């Protein structure tokens, strides 16, 4: 029901320990990338602000991380959920401690929450209050800086970031054009850690705004059509 | 069944007016572009007939058009449907003129037709008689030139399309090269507004064949 | 049940005789191209082994050949399935004799495999002895040399691809990113056929690994 928390699921992980130089040109590794720490989840923006987590708690980077078509709902097997996060460190023992990291994120209690009765429309409004390795270089800002990490359906997206801009001295800097490949939209935004949460707020009001009225303009705009 | 009208659903309608400056640059709008219509259905080709028609009826822009991954059938909230439109104007009265000169046309009478008994297997076969300002740049031809916006799955609409562009003096402006993000494919050809149509006739008829007999070769 | 093959399916198969320049532009086609084949079934990795093996057996050309999103559990349609394949060739006759080789070899006993009780967990692992005319050139390799053609979900696939190279003498050709249109990953790698037999024993055996203990990594590295 509305406001409920969508619990995310980890699906999957293993480690690559020397990992092969054919896949790490593949992958376009560096030279220090020895180790490969892989993960799959049902909900990707939740592990994507997992996975700079764990740039923050070992010494990993996020070298590789995409959603899948359609979405964990769609997937047409038990592992490949709806995305892959791939870590990378000197050893074995940086990557395992990236993934639990990782691994403890996705249980911490944070998820899309529901926007009505049935679940069937949900939103992240997630205040990102300091910023690891990935998702800075994602938003290009400072490693520590705060975001507002916004997403939702494609027209509750683009009527709620406008809302959440208003809102808030927050800047733009990544936006998630819809669809992605989880048929969602939505932005990173950067500002003061009091802004991002405003800008959250905002986000969260108007996708639930859209949610319980949808086609009001239909009544006030389209009659004696 | 077979020649039924499939009717396409609008699913929501919204308008943002004075767009925030960070959303008209990531849109890349032009200065004139102050309010924005936003709209979502579940069919994607009927939508952007639509959209092409409002640019006809008002002062508005298609600025941002996009189908969903697997269609609307695969979507996984209420809303996505398998099309986001997007128009802009210069005010709220221009863009709301041209959501309603949407619905309009989308409550017409247009839409995929079904070419067999349980309606698995349709078809878009559109005569545009005069594009507005968005179909015809998707073409790439002259604004106000006829169209024909075909459209069928994958298989069907290569030997659709061949049909077609036998029938009559007609080019492929378009190719909707499968898949498209819901996995149909298609072309928009040009030519005179009778030939358009004779295309569109050959379109029908050939996705038919294929569905009455998809294994003889 | 583990170890079952998944039997992959034709939807649909047609021929258009002499194709009309418009499309023969938009596909990008040679003049000689004549007359093309078309075909959908319900398994994309094994309808592009099938497309190569019907370059071999007749004068044909793979000129089209693309996955459907999401797969073709997921298909909104009837004929779509997960894949459209398209021979070229110099008349109806030719292309025919190409169609029947590419049916022919859908139907041979080659297909994805279950790693798991319910089958809710599958690979490919193909050994292609000798490569005709559409895969090599997708893996960059002289015509008819072999391939080890490796595709699973996404984490399986990438963890068993380091055990293919790790396990056999082969080397990296194409290499799919995941997700591809299907939601799947793997790799095209290169070879001696004992070579790509051993890459594909070895990426079989990772993928049930995986898919017995998917969320075990603790143990010693
Ligand atoms: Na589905
Ligand atoms: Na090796």
């Amino acid at each position: 029901m509305k406001n409920d928390l969508i619990r995310p699921n980890v699906l999957s992980v293993k480690i690559i320990s020397n990992v092969s130089p054919e896949m790490a040109k593949k992958l376009e590794l560096e030279p220090h990338h020895k180790s490969l720490g892989l993960i799959t989840a049902d909900c990707d923006d939740v592990t994507y602000t997992a996975l700079d987590e764990a740039t923050k708690a070992a010494e990993v980077d996020v070298v590789y991380a995409r959603s899948m078509y359609a979405g964990a709902g769609n997937a047409s097997t038990k592992l490949a959920g709806e995305v892959i996060g791939i870590l990378a460190g000197p050893s074995p023992a940086e990557v395992r401690s990236g993934l639990n990291a990782t691994l403890d994120f996705i249980d911490s209690g944070v998820g899309f929450v529901s926007a009505n009765e049935d679940d069937s429309i949900c939103y992240y409004a997630q205040c990102v209050s300091r910023t690891g390795s990935y998702l800075s270089k994602t938003a290009g800002i400072r490693e520590g800086e705060a975001l507002a990490y916004l997403v939702a359906p494609p027209l509750e997206a683009m009527y709620a970031l406008d809302a959440a801009l208003k809102a808030a001295d927050v800047e733009m800097c990544e936006f998630f054009a819809p669809p992605t490949e989880t048929n969602f939209a939505g932005a990173l935004l950067t500002g003061s850690q009091s802004a991002c949460k405003a800008a959250c707020d905002a986000f969260a009001e108007a996708v639930q705004s859209v949610a319980s009225n949808p086609l009001g303009f239909l009544e006030h705009h389209h009659h004696h059509h």
